[PDB]
Order: structure tokens, then sequence, then C-alpha cells
């Protein structure tokens, strides 16, 4: 249902894009939020759904909108309303300049220096579970590679127990991708339950763990509070559980795909880098926002205090303004724009975790498995919300055009 259009907003602007349920969401998820872009689309729009709120739908908007934290604050970050006001993670709900003595300490445990010394264990991990699989001539791939690996390597980091994945990952998905069994408030308590009697645990006794290290960090040289380490502790877990695992699954897929783009990867193995970096274009799969500081005049538009505006990240790079032939998978691309992981002082601290699982994830899977395809008959069905992601990924292949290494 549509929220009745708020007195400020003018009709010439409605465009009832459901960010939940997209109208086109059949023809793939980045083709469904890439009908913002369409001719005759403003560069910004307002929908009724989800309790109403703007959409910045091209690049520069959405660009301009992350860099300016006085008038589009982190505050309230999320769409529905109900959703961004319980939204607390640290350090996405705050602005600048109190941001960023949490970044730091965040920083500390996902850093590049951290995910060095993954490398090995990341490196493993992609291993076993692909040599696995590789007899098999078969595999479901969101469930066999797409979460078990980059969840493993987060609950290796936090030292959390393999087997409470399957709570803390639903909990995560009602965040991002609701089912309606519970809300935003509700999922965010319950993740909150699981993390404060091991937080009061490792403030106790500290071990070498990431919930370790930010439950006994100081940010600008004083310590953290309990309820601080809690909100960016739940912050990490959602990060791990519902980022990569999603990104991996369209990657696949499209590999499956494209024997063509698999066939460059296999000549050419040091593109791989280039092609990790067009496909987190190309596949770009998140959108948040932010909430109005104060009526402001954006692009010719009126936007009053307290307004939601989703920007979302996902579109800067689809747009053809930023790169011509957007939805064409190029690895040659020469200047690769996009904002995939965010923009302004909320960059993505995972970033190097991300993109490490997926570099590994490609080297070696093409090696051992250089020939697959969809499952005959599978229509891929994508789902989207704050994150976006697919369904199910049956693949196959014969074991036979496989390799042990
Ligand atoms: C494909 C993988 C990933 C994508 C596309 C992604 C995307 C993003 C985006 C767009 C933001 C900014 C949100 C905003 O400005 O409101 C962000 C922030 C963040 N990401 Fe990632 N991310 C990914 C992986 C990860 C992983 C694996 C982790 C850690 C386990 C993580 C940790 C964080 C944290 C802690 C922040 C908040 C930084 C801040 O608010 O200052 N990310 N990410
Ligand atoms: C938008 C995000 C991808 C970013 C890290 C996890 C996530 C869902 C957030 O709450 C901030
Ligand atoms: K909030």
């Amino acid at each position: 249902n549509l929220a009745p259009l708020p007195p400020h907003v003018p009709e010439h602007l409605v465009f009832d894009f459901d960010m939940y349920n997209p109208s086109n969401l059949s023809a793939g998820v980045q083709e469904a939020w890439a009908v913002l872009q369409e001719s005759n689309v403003p560069d910004l729009v307002w929908t009724r759904c989800n309790g109403g709120h703007w959409i910045a739908t091209r690049g520069q908007l959405i660009r301009e909108a992350y860099e300016d934290y006085r008038h589009f604050s982190s505050e309230c970050p999320f769409i529905p309303r109900e959703a961004g006001e319980a939204y607390d993670f640290i350090p996405t709900s705050m602005d600048p300049p109190e941001q960023r003595q949490f970044r730091a300490l965040a920083n500390q445990v996902v850093g590049m220096p951290v995910v060095d010394k993954l490398e090995n264990r990341i490196q493993e991990l992609a291993c076993s579970l692909i040599e696995s699989l590789r007899p098999q001539g078969q595999c479901n791939f969101t469930e066999d590679y797409a979460e078990p690996f980059p969840i493993r390597i987060f609950m290796l980091l936090a030292g959390l127990p393999e087997e409470d994945i399957p709570h803390l990952k639903y909990l995560t998905d009602q965040m991002t991708r609701p089912d309606g069994s519970m809300t935003f408030a509700e999922a965010k308590e319950a993740l909150y339950d699981y993390l404060i009697p091991i937080i009061e645990q490792r403030r106790q006794k500290p071990g070498t763990d990431a919930i370790s290290i930010v439950a006994n960090g100081q940010v600008n040289g004083r310590p953290i509070t309990s309820d601080e380490a809690k909100r960016m502790c739940g912050l990490l877990l959602v990060g791990g559980l519902d980022t990569v695992v999603n990104f991996l699954s369209f990657s696949m897929e499209f590999l499956a795909k494209s024997p063509e783009h698999r066939q460059e990867l296999i000549e050419r193995p040091e593109r791989i880098p280039a092609a990790c970096e067009e496909l987190l274009r190309r596949f770009s799969l998140v959108a948040d926002g932010r909430i109005l500081t104060s009526d402001y005049e954006f692009h010719g538009v009126q936007l009053k205090k307290g307004d939601q505006i989703l920007l979302p990240q996902m579109l800067s790079g689809l747009d053809e303004r930023e790169n011509a032939c957007p939805m064409h998978v190029d690895f040659s691309r020469q200047k690769v724009s996009h904002t995939t992981f965010g923009h302004g002082s909320h960059l993505c601290l995972g970033q190097h975790l991300a993109r490490r699982e997926i570099i590994v994830t490609l080297k070696e899977w093409l090696t051992r498995i250089p020939d697959f395809s969809i499952a005959p008959g599978a229509q891929i069905q994508h789902k989207s919300g704050i994150v976006s992601g697919v369904q199910a990924l049956p693949l196959v292949w014969d074991p036979a055009t496989t390799k042990a290494v």
C-alpha cells in the first residue's frame, strides 16, 4: 500500500518503487532497480511505498548526498522509518565527528592487517569446500558455498561457534530482507540478547577474537562501554553474515551463464582482481540511506527535515552517466566507477576482507571447476532489500572436466 503523498512532495516526482519487492524483480534485481534510470525518470523521485521516502537515482546525487553528512544524517539510515529509528549499530548510526573514533576501533578487527592474518585459513576453507563439491557434479551454491565460506570465516574471526549460524543468519536476514515474522527492532533485540552475555564474558576474560578486541577497546583513548561494544559487534555480525554471502551468488550465477567470461579468467588468471571489481560494479547489491537534518533544497527539490532518502549504493555503478553500457560485464573496462562499498565517511570497513574472499573464490573455483552451468530448468529468483540476494543457485557440471589440485 501507498502512504498518502505529503503536501511538500510534488506529484510529478512520484514513482512508487518498492525496494523490498520491485516490480521488475523477475528480470534480475539490478535490472529491477535500474528501471529508476529509464528515460523520463528524474534524478530524485518520491515513492509512496514503505511509508514514503525519496530515492536518488543517479550516481552524481548519490555521491553528493553521501559526502554531505550535515544535511543527510546516518542517524536513521534504513527504510522503513521504524527500522531506521531502531537502527543503532556503531559506527553506521553516527555522523562525524563522533563516528570516527569508533571506525578506528572497528578497523582493528576487520582491517587489512587482520585480513592478511586470515589469508591462509581463507584459502584452506575455500579449497576444502570446493574439493568436497568437485566429484559430486552439482551443488546448491547458496547453501553449499556462498553461505558457509564467508560465514565460517567471520565466526572464526569473532570466536563464535558455527552451530550458532542458523539462528544468527535468520536474525540478520530479518534486518535486511524481512520475511515479516520479525520487525527490525525485534531482530535487533534478539541479536543483542545473543551478544550481551558473550560481551560481558570477554570483558572479564579477554581473548584475541574480534568481540574481545572490540569489547576491551579504547576509543580516542577512553574505554568503550558495554553498550557501545554491543552496538559495534552487532554490526560486524550483520556485515559478516549478509554481504559477501549474497554477492558470491550473483557473481557465480553470472559465471555459470557466461562461458566466455569464465574462459577469459581461465586463460588469463592475472585478470581476476580486475574481474572482481567489474563484478562488484555490475552486481552491486546494497541500498541504504540517510535522514534530512533540516529543510534543504537539493537539485531543485525541496526536502523537509525528517524526510528519509534512499541513496542506493547499487545504482551509482549502473548509471550510464558513470559507465557506458553499464549492464555489460567487461573485465577490461578502463575506469570502473562504482559506490558498491559506499561513499564518504562510512566507506565499508570490511572491503579488504570482502575482496579477498571474492578473489580467493574466483581463483580456487575456476581452477578446480572451470566448466559449470545452471541446473537445467532452474528459474533463478532474486530477492530485494537493504542487501539484495539470490534465493537459490543450483549448479551442475561433469566431474570428468574438473581438476584436483
Ligand atoms: C560485498 C561485500 C560488502 C559490501 C557490498 C558492503 C557494503 C557496505 C556499504 C555500502 C557500507 C556503507 C553503508 C552506509 O554508508 O550506510 C558499508 C559499511 C560497513 N561495512 Fe561493509 N560491505 C561488504 C562487506 C563487509 C564485511 C565482510 C564486513 C565485516 C564483517 C563489513 C563491515 C562494514 C562495517 C563495520 C561498516 C560501517 C562503517 C561505518 O559506518 O563507518 N562489510 N559496507
Ligand atoms: C548497509 C550494510 C551493508 C552496512 C554493513 C552491513 C549493512 C546491512 C549495514 O547496516 C551497514
Ligand atoms: K536510529
